[PDB]
C-alpha cells in the first residue's frame, strides 16, 4: 500500500483520479486537498465534494490556495455533465497548506504527493515548512510537456497557471515522477472506452460516462510497469514570454547535468484502461 | 490611534521601529509577526523575542515564512546574530503557536477594515496571506512598507534589501490593488544616525535609550564601509514616524512596478516620477523627511520607557 | 531554375549544400556568401573556398558577418572540428573571397533583381538580419527563405535550441518577423537524414571528386554526431534545403505561427512552434515535419555523379 | 586637437553639436554619420544635411542605418522645426556611414574618438560587422542612458530605448567608455535668457541657436517638466574641448536587454557593489557657466 495525499482542482479528470485511488487496494488515500485551477476554489471545491458524496468516498478533504503564488490568475461549474443530490458535507476548518505540512511532519517519511492541478499548495508548503523536504518519499505529478503544451504551444496548463509555484516544486531536490502531455495525450477517452465503462455499470460507470490526464498518476502508484519513463534534467522556464512555464526537459542529456525528474514517455493504454473499469468495478 | 501589525526580521533598525510602535499613544500595536531576512528566521525571530523582552513589552510575537516564495534565499550588515551589540538577559518569552500567515488572514478577516500592515522586512508573509486569502485585500486600510529604491538601490544597484529577497512576493504586494506608502532607500538614506544623534538618545537613557545606542553603535562600522553613509540610516522607523505623523514626511503619487526579471534589474521598484507611461498611481512613495522633527520623535518614544 | 543564394558556415553538411546546389540543373547558384558559425571566419571562408576548389566550382564567394549582431559568439569545434572541416585533403589555394561583403552583395544583388531570388541561409543569420535592417526595401524582392535551423521538439546545441539560432538569436528574430515566405527545415524533419556507413559507401561507389568529398567529409562527424547526440550518423542537415528546392514533394511541411524566444535563460534562441494553433495568430512559416529518405539520398547521388568526369 | 566622428541623428540638440564641433580649433571633424532616431533616417539625413549648409560646414555627411539592430522601430515632425532652410544645395556621400566608420578606423593611427549622440545602430553594426576596428578606437564620448530616472521611459533614456541591443554591444566592447547621461545633460537647460545671449552674438550660427532652441522649449516642458529643452548632445562636444568642466565617476556599467520595464535601462554601479571592474566614465556634473560660455565662443566663430 502506498499512502498518497491526492492534490487536485476538479475537474473531469481529476474526479476519475479521485475515482481511482479512493477504490484501490493498492492506494491508502490519507486526504484530498483543493487547489484553484481549472476553475475557482469556491467551484473546485464543490465539484471535489459532489465526486466524494455521490461516490460515497469517506475522505477528509481540504481547501488550500484560492490562488497562484504570484501570477494573474487563469482558469481553463468547472465539472459539467454529471447531476448532483444537494451537498450535505463540507471541507474540513485545517487549511490544506497546513494539513499537508503537519501530516509530513508527523510521518515516518512514506507518504507520496499526487498534485494533478496547479501546484500552488505544495510550494507554499514547501517554503513554509522546507523541514517537510526530506519526509516527501516522492512526487508523482500531472504537468508540463516535453513537447508541445496545450494552453500555449509551450505550456501545459497546470505549470502555465503557477510557473513560479512550479519553479519551487522543481528544485526541491524530492524525487519526482512527471506525467506529461507527451504520455498522458496517449490515453484518449473515445466513445467505446466510456461505452466499456456505461457496462460495467454502478455508480462511478455512470459517473465516468457523464484525454484522461490525471488518472495516470493513480496509475503509475499501482503499478510502475504500465508506464515508460526516462530521467531527465527539467528546468521550469519563468520569464515572461513565449516560454513561460515551460519544462524544458533535457532528452539527450547535452547540459550535462544529474537528472532530477522521471518523465513519462509511453502508456500501455490496455493495461490501464483494464486498471480503471478494476477501479470502477470495486463501487 | 492607528492599529498596526508590525511584520518584520530583525534587525537592527526593525528593533527602533518595535521600540517606537508598542510606546506611541498613536500607534495600536495588535502584534509583531516575524519573516526571515536579515536572518534566517530562528534567528530573527529570537532577535525580535530578545527586543520585546527587554523593553517589557507585551504584545504577541508570531513566527512567518522561513523562506521566499519562490526564489533562493539570501540573508544580510547585521553580523552573524543579525542584531549584535546589545546584550540580552535569558529569554524566557515564547513565540505564539499560531502562523503569522494565518494570523494576518484571521485578524483582518475578524476586523472592521481599518488595520494597517507595516511590513519592513522581505514581504514574503504578506504576499502568501493576500493569495491564501484574498477577500483580506478590501480589509486592508493601508500597507505602509520600508523598502525599494525610486533612484540607487543598496543589495545590487538596482534593488533595495527587502525587495531583492523575495522580488515575487513583491510583485503580488505592488499589484494588489490596496492603497500603498513606501518609504524606499532614497527617503530612508536621509535618516541616518551619526554619533551626535547615538549621544543623544544615551542622554535620555533608560532601557530604550542604552537600546537605542548599544544597537547603533554596531551599524556604525558596518553601513560605512558597504554603502558610504555618514552612519547607519534607521530605514524601519520612518514607517512608525509616517503614521503618527504623515507631516513630517512629503510623498508623491507614483505608478510603481516591481521588475522580476532574472538580470540586472531582477527586483527593482520601477517608479514613474514624471508620469510617463500614463498609468494611475498605485503607490506614495517617500521624497524627504524632516529628521528634526523626526529625531525628536525617536527621543519622544525612547523617553516613554523611562519607569 | 530557381535562383538562389546560398548563405553558409562550412561545416560539414554546409559543403555538402554546396555540391548538390552548384550541380542540380533546377538550381541557378548566383553566389555563395559566409558567416561565422561552425568556427571563426577566417576559417569557414577557406572551407568554403576548399570546398568550391576541390570540386572545380565557378561561383563567386563572399565573406560576410564574423560575429552575432548581439551576443557573445560561440562555435562549434565539438561537431565540427578544429578546422571547421576536418577530414579532407586540400591542395593550396589558388582562389580567394571577392572584395565586396557579403551583405552588401546580398542587398545590391535582391535591390537589382526582379524579385525571384531565393535565399537558402544554413548557419546562423547574421548576414540576413543584418542585410534586412540595413536595407528594408529587400523585404519585397525576395521571393522566399529557405532556411536550416530551429525544431519544434527538442534542440542539439541545448534542450531549447538549434545551433543556428542559438548562435543569434536576435539575427533570428529580425528573419522570424520579416514578413518574407519562409520554410523551416529544423531538427525534427534534418535528424531524419542521418548518413551512415551504408550510405557513405554508396557515394564512395557512385565515386568521382564529389563521392570522395562526400566520403572524407561524413565520415568525420559520423563519429561527433554520435559522441555528441547519440546519433547513427552526421546528419546532412544543410543539404535537405536544396533538396526541397529541387523537389518540394519529397519534403512534408505544416505551416505554424513562429516565434523566436530572445529571453537570456533555458529557451534562449528557441523557435517556437505552434504546432496546433492555440495562439490563434496567422501561420508564417512553412515547418518541415518528415522527409523521404529514399528520394533524397537518391537525389544526392544523382548530384555526387554530375561531377564524374 | 581631437580627431572625431560624429555620429547622430538630428534633431535640435545634435544640431547645436554639429555647429560645436565644426568650429572649435580643439576639434578635428573627419565627418558626419547619420542614423534613424528622432525621426527616420530620410528625415535626420535632410536635417543634418539643412544644417551644415546653412552654417557653411564643409564636412563630408553619411547616411547609416534606417532601423535597429533587432527592436520594433520608434520615433522621438520634421524632426527639426523652429529654423528655416533654403533649398538644398547639397547631397549626401554614397559610401554607407557604416562603411566609412569601419574604412575610416582601419586606415587610421588609433588617434580618432568616436562621438555618438543619437540609437548605437551605427556602432554596433560596424563593431560586430569588423570587429578589428576595436583597439583602433582611441575612446567612445557618447550621449545616453541615466543613472537614475530615464526620460522615454521611467528606466531608459532615448538612444538607448531606440536601440538596447546596439548599446549593449557598444557596452560590452572594452573600449574605453564615456557616458554623458540624463543626470547630466539635464542640468544643461537652455532658458529664454540664455536663448537672448545667444541671439546678442548673433551670426548665422547664434540665429540657428535661437530658432532651434525656441522650440525645444514647450515640448520639454509640456513631456518632461523641465524649464527648458536641456542640450544633452552639445556636451559630448564639451566634454572633448575640456573634460575639466565636467566631473565623472567611473562604473561598472550593464544595459538591460530585457522586455520588460528596464528595457534598455543602463544600469551604473554607483557604489561598487558588484566588485566588477569599471568599464565607463559616467557624467555626474557640469560647470553651466564654463559650458554656455563655450556655446557663445563657438557661436561667434561663425561671424
Ligand atoms: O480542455 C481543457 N482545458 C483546460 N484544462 C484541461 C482541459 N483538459 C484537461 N485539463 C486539465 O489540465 C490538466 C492538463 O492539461 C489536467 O490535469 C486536466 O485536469
Ligand atoms: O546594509 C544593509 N543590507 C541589507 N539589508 C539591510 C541593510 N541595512 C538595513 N537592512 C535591512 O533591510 C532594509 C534596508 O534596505 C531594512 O528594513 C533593514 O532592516
Ligand atoms: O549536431 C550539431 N550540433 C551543432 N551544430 C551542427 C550539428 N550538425 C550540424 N551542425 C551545423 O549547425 C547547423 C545544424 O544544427 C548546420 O547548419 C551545421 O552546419
Ligand atoms: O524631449 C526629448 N525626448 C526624447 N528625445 C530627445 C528629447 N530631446 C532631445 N532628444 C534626443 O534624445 C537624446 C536624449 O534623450 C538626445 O541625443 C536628443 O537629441
Ligand atoms: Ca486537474
Ligand atoms: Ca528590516
Ligand atoms: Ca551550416
Ligand atoms: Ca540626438
Amino acid at each position: 500500500k502506498r499512502k498518497i495525499i491526492l492534490d487536485c482542482d476538479p475537474g473531469h479528470d481529476d474526479a476519475i483520479a479521485i475515482m481511482m485511488a479512493a477504490k484501490h487496494p493498492a492506494i491508502d488515500l490519507l486526504g484530498i486537498t483543493i487547489v484553484a485551477g481549472n476553475q475557482t476554489l469556491d467551484k473546485t471545491l464543490i465539484n471535489g465534494l459532489n465526486v466524494c458524496q455521490k461516490l460515497e468516498i469517506n475522505v477528509p478533504v481540504y481547501a488550500g490556495m484560492p490562488q497562484p503564488i504570484m501570477r494573474q490568475q487563469i482558469v481553463a461549474t468547472g465539472l459539467d455533465g454529471p447531476v448532483f443530490e444537494p451537498l450535505t458535507r463540507q471541507a474540513e476548518s485545517t487549511h490544506a497548506v497546513k494539513y499537508i505540512i503537519d501530516t509530513l511532519m508527523a510521518s515516518d517519511g512514506d507518504i507520496t504527493l499526487v498534485p494533478v492541478g496547479p501546484l500552488s499548495n505544495i510550494a507554499v508548503a514547501m517554503r513554509m515548512q522546507p523541514a517537510i523536504l526530506p519526509k516527501i518519499r516522492e512526487i508523482v505529478l500531472m504537468g508540463g510537456a516535453y513537447g508541445t503544451g496545450n494552453f500555449t504551444p509551450s505550456a501545459e496548463f497546470n505549470i502555465f497557471a503557477d510557473p513560479e509555484a512550479a519553479r519551487v516544486v522543481f528544485t526541491s531536490g524530492v524525487p519526482l515522477v512527471m506525467m506529461g502531455l507527451d504520455l498522458t495525450n496517449q490515453t484518449v477517452c473515445t466513445p467505446d472506452v466510456i461505452a466499456r465503462m456505461e457496462r460495467a455499470g454502478g455508480p462511478a460507470g455512470e459517473l465516468f460516462s457523464d484525454p484522461v490526464h490525471d488518472a495516470t498518476c493513480i496509475g503509475y502508484l499501482i503499478n510502475p510497469d504500465g508506464i515508460k519513463t526516462q530521467e531527465m534534467y527539467v528546468e521550469v522556464d519563468v520569464n515572461s514570454g513565449p516560454c513561460y512555464g515551460r519544462t524544458v526537459c533535457d532528452e539527450l542529456g547535452v547540459l550535462g547535468k544529474p537528472a532530477n525528474t522521471k518523465v513519462g514517455i509511453t502508456i500501455d493504454t490496455d493495461w490501464f484502461w483494464g486498471l480503471v473499469e478494476e477501479c470502477v468495478r470495486g463501487y
